[PDB]
This record gives C-alpha cells, structure tokens and sequence, in this order.
C-alpha cells in the first residue's frame, strides 16, 4: 500500500508545482493589469 | 491504510490552499478590471 | 478501505467547489473584458 | 477494492470536466484581449 | 492495488495535461496584457 501511496502523492505534488506556476502567471497579469489602471489614470 | 490514506488527504488539502490563493488573484483581476472599466466609461 | 474512501471523496468534492468558485470569479472577468471591449468600439 | 476505486475516479472526472469549462473561460479571456489590443492598435 | 492505483494514475495525469494548457492560455492572457500596455504606453 505505501509503494502505491508513494505514486500518488508524488503526482499529487506534481499537480501543486504546476498551479503555483499558474498561480504566478496570474500574478504577472494582476500586476500588468494595476499598471494599466495606473496609465489609463 | 487510514495512515496512508491520511497523506493523501494532507495533500488534497494543500491544494484547497492552493486553489483558493489562484481564487483570490482571480478576484484581484476583476476588481481591477472593474476599475479600468469604470474610467473607460 | 471505503470508510477510507469516504474521506477521500469528501475531499475531492471540496476541491471540485473551489474549482467550480474560482470559474465563477472567471466568467466575471470574462464579462468585464466583454464590457471593455464594447466601449473601446463605440 | 475496484467498486471503491471506482469512486475516486469518477470525482477525478468531475473535476477534469470542471477545468475543462475553466480553460473555455481562459479562451474567452484570450480572445477578447486579442480584440481589445486590435481596437488599441 | 498496483493495478487498480495505474488507473488512478492515469486520471491524475489527464488532470495534469489539462493544467498544463490552462496554464498555456494564462501565459497567452499575460503576452497579450504586455502587448496592451505597451500600446498604451507608446
């Protein structure tokens, strides 16, 4: 049971890093869209 | 089994975590989107 | 094993909730967008 | 082991279903900036 | 276990493939608002 535990956990934090990844391309268009407001101001 | 199935839940719950941090820079895009709107308009 | 289960899939259900919440917050940025892009036309 | 399995694989096609109308939505978002930026230009 | 846990596998990682391009169109989304302020700025 722990080897087959072992799999999905490691595809569990292969699944995290990927949306912390999109997490910070949200980021960059949250920032990008400040600076917009802010010009547009 | 409950101590292998208890990882898993850790992880899931990580990813609530996760999910919800997305949600909020969801929520910080459309107040700004809001924002550019309501100066256009 | 499914008393065990039972938990897993209760779980799962919450996770399916935030994703279902955070494609609401979507479709209202995509309606936004939409508004935005109607007035830069008119 | 398999009717429990079972359980878990259909949430996970629940879940696939809900990012699929996630990523529609992220296509819809693409789609207008690409006709915002052609009104600007 | 080993055969029924490939199966979960194997759905984990079609959810993985459907992360990776909703992630594509967000990089997209992010390109374009570049675009967009840059227009702005010029």
């Amino acid at each position: 049971i722990e080897k087959q535990m072992d799999r999905v956990v490691k595809e569990m934090r292969r699944q995290l890093e990927m949306i912390d990844k999109l997490t910070t391309r949200a980021i960059e268009a949250v920032e990008l869209l400040k600076r917009i407001y802010d010009k547009l101001t």
